[PDB]
RNA sequence: GGUCUGGGCGCAGCGCAAGCUGACGGUACAGGCC
């Protein structure tokens, strides 16, 4: 389980597209 | 005044046998230089 790139900064780019 | 990186940590859901994810925490958190 949970193993692809939640990586912090990188993680901000997909976090401002549930935005 | 300004830029770039990104990691280890915890709760829930279903089985003949095994194994996913969570607008879940986290819009958080750490690090160095200029």
């Amino acid at each position: 389980r949970r193993g692809s790139r939640p990586s912090g900064a990188e993680r901000r780019r997909r976090r401002a597209a549930a935005a």
